[PDB]
């Protein structure tokens, strides 16, 4: 409790029980000050002016957050693979969240050599925002997570949001909030923070694929009661034509009728991996599936959850459709298409349609004996009331959970990324270095003090998770595919360390190798 | 009033007694006739609605297009297809993450 003792332990471990599973893990953190201790507003005008469709108004803050929003935080490799070989659905049911042994260092710089120093006295506040007051910046997957590897120390990103605008101006609706009103809890040396947090009942996440495809329910053996218009033109020549019908059957597969029919398509323009066949033009912004909000057009990144390469051509993707994870030690910029790591969506294709191609096709018109049938193609389909999808993949690199927004209605509300959609999802954490000025005038004066100390801190935090299993009943007979490991021998291990010390995940990992009847 | 027509593929097609298996004539089958769900329900065959393509102005004509198909909207009523003697009287809905309305 005091300079001496430790505020906690380091607790990490993963217990299995039956139909849950708990994950513990414990990282080291510092955490730096951020603008100088104040607020600043920020717009496209401070970065710059050249884009209208891109445009902000809103604050940047003193303050830091913790994000654990991605699974490879909770998740080693090997229980990733203990979890998705043997469990259909997982879901998450209560957090821990514990902050310990926070240390708090002066920074003195000489001159002639700077100087770090151990600050005894000095304060770390820490609050959690459990009214969801606070703008929810979470769920946008951003980087600055806890780092995959026990090992690694990270750095607390800089908390801020955005607000209205009209162009780079702000809007009379454009709300301020200070995050230092706020019942804060301030925290020395020797001081810990806990709070616990339990998610809100929510629907397990599918690691199950499909062992049937929607358009084969049927038995191949029989046919059906119903029939279909199979022929209308009697022969060759003029006034032929005869309406004959036919019971749809094993012979004629397509025609059948069925109950139920295949999830909503928005479609993405198709781009292959192969560069010979790609056009010659910059198609990338030009034709992109985008939606526009406001008179501004936000590109369509995954939004909705369709089949990638159809099937026996893995060549292309979809422009804008697909999730791209960078391998580790990856630019910022126009990096080749060999430093990504482009997912695939191929387990889905059964319920949902190929994202690159059209959803159908429907009739345009009234036949006639003077006119044609046209028929037109379906660029992109709602809902209906017989329609059936699955949401996107999990991966370990990618978002667990984000914030349904607050709203009149919404419809299925599971993040198009992915994850787990919540109302209420696991509270902000925001933390901030209590400032320390220094020295002031002998003299007063109505100025604010803008001269402060360099100063940083330090300590470990542990994130507790408790999940909920839904565990494999199958009862096929033959092997099912998992996930493993190649044996064929290389340079280094997969999931391990470098020579030179650099932990790396070799390929994204989902969740979707069980099987399942539809 | 213009009974003589049905949708190609939307209408349920029952075989009469002792029907053939393949291009038997229209008189061998029984052809089920949506009319009582027109109050709510669009017509199968005709266009949805019609919507507006463009802006208009001084110098530009207004443009309508036509609706050939309609996703669900947040207003929007309509009912489930009926069911006859000879029909299903249950399904199973797949199991899968979402559906919508899982009405056969």
């Amino acid at each position: 409790d005091g300079v001496g003792s430790s505020s906690g332990n380091w607790h990490c471990d993963s217990q299995w029980l039956g139909d849950r599973v708990i994950t513990t893990s414990t990282r080291t953190w510092a955490l730096p000050t951020y603008n100088n201790h104040l607020y600043k507003q920020i717009s496209n005008s401070t970065s710059g002016g050249s884009s209208n469709d891109n445009a902000y108004f809103g604050y940047s803050t003193p303050w830091g957050y913790f994000d654990f929003n991605r699974f490879h935080c909770h998740f080693s490799p090997r229980d990733w693979q203990r979890l998705i070989n043997n469990n259909w659905g997982f879901r998450p049911k209560r957090l821990n969240f514990k902050l310990f042994n926070i240390q708090v260092k002066e920074v003195t710089d000489n001159n002639g050599v700077k100087t770090i120093a151990n600050n005894l006295t000095s304060t770390v506040q820490v609050f959690t925002d459990s009214d969801y007051q606070l703008p929810y910046v979470l769920g946008s997957a951003h980087e600055g997570c806890l780092p995959p590897f026990p090992a690694d120390v990270f750095m607390i990103p800089q908390y801020g949001y955005l607000t209205l605008n009209d162009g780079s101006q702000a809007v009379g609706r454009s709300s301020f909030y200070c995050l230092e009103y706020f019942p804060s809890q301030m925290l020395r040396t020797g001081n810990n923070f806990q709070f616990s947090y339990e998610f809100e009942n929510v629907p397990f996440h599918s690691s199950y694929a499909h062992s049937q495809s929607l358009d084969r329910l049927m038995n191949p053996l029989i046919d059906q009661y119903l029939y279909y218009l199979s022929k209308t033109i009697n022969g060759s020549g003029q006034n032929q034509q005869t309406l004959k019908f036919s019971v749809a059957g094993p012979s004629n597969m397509a025609v059948q009728g069925r109950n139920y029919i295949p999830g909503p398509s928005y479609r993405q323009q198709r781009v292959s991996t192969t560069v010979t066949q790609n056009n010659n033009s910059e198609f990338a912004w030009p034709g992109a599936s985008s939606w526009a909000l406001n008179g501004r057009n936000s590109l369509m990144n995954p939004g909705p959850a369709m089949a990638s390469h159809k099937e026996g051509e893995d060549r292309f993707f979809p422009l804008s459709g697909s999730l791209i994870f960078g391998k580790q030690g990856t630019g910022r910029d126009n990096v080749d298409a060999d430093k990504v790591m482009i997912t695939n969506e191929e387990e889905i294709k059964t319920t949902n349609p190929v994202a690159t191609e059209s959803y159908g096709q429907v009739a345009t018109n009234h036949q006639s004996a003077q006119a044609q049938a046209q028929t037109g193609w379906v660029q992109n389909q709602g809902i209906l009331p017989g329609m059936v999808w699955q949401d996107r993949d999990v991966y370990l690199q990618g978002p667990i959970w984000a914030k349904i927004p607050h709203t009149d209605g919404n419809f299925h509300p599971s993040p198009l990324m992915g994850g787990f959609g919540m109302k209420h999802p696991p509270p902000q954490i925001l933390i901030k270095n209590t400032p320390v000025p220094a020295d002031p005038p002998t003299a007063f004066n109505k100025d604010k003090l803008n001269s402060f100390i360099t100063q940083y801190s330090t300590g470990q935090v542990s994130v507790e998770i408790e999940w909920e299993l839904q565990k494999e009943n199958s009862k096929r007979w033959n092997p099912e595919i998992q996930y493993t490991s190649n044996y064929y021998k290389s340079n280094n291990v997969e999931f391990a360390v470098n020579t030179e010390g650099v932990y790396s995940e070799p390929r994204p990992i989902g969740t979707r190798y069980l099987t399942r009847n539809l």
